[PDB]
This record gives structure tokens, sequence and C-alpha cells, in this order.
């Protein structure tokens, strides 16, 4: 699984993010209490928002389609829905 961090101030509730999801072109499926984000080139994913920070766990991916791409897409998407860069990793590895 991954878990990705919570800027301060970005939105951390299902429908805020179901707005998000929606609001940038991808749809959004509820299965029971959880949350399904629905993104091109993954098939499904769950979303769970918190308070302190967010995760996402991902199945299996169209292995016709690059994983690394699908990967581009699908970092991106939750990269909007967390805020942080790639480039904040750094940050984490960069202790001193």
């Amino acid at each position: 699984m991954r878990e990705y961090p919570v800027k301060k101030g970005f939105p951390t509730d299902y429908d805020s993010i179901k707005r998000k999801i929606s609001e940038l072109g991808f749809d959004v499926k509820s299965e029971g209490d959880l949350i399904i984000a629905s993104i091109p080139g993954i098939s499904r994913i769950e979303i769970k928002p918190d308070k302190r920070k967010i995760l996402v766990n991902t199945g299996d991916y169209d292995s016709d389609a690059d994983k690394l791409a699908v990967v581009r897409t699908y970092n991106d998407f939750i990269e909007k829905l967390t805020g942080y860069s790639a480039k904040e990793r750094k940050k984490m590895m960069t202790k001193d």
C-alpha cells in the first residue's frame, strides 16, 4: 500500500475528494464504507482519507499499459489530492 502525506488545508473528506476527483475528470464509486477512485490506466483503487494523512492501495495494473506510465497518472492524481510533490520526498531523505 502507498501512504501519502496531507497538506495543511487541503481536502481530506470523502465528499471533498469525490468532488476533486470529478473536478479533475475522474469518477468515484462507493463500495460499502470505502471509497473507490476511477482513474485511467488503473482498474480500481481504494482511498482512505484521514485528518492525519491519506493512503492508497492499488491492485492489478494493465500489463499492456506501462505500469510506469500509469504510475505517472496515478501519482499525479494523489499528488494533486495531497499537494506534496515528488521533489518534497527529498525533504524526507534529507534529515540533516
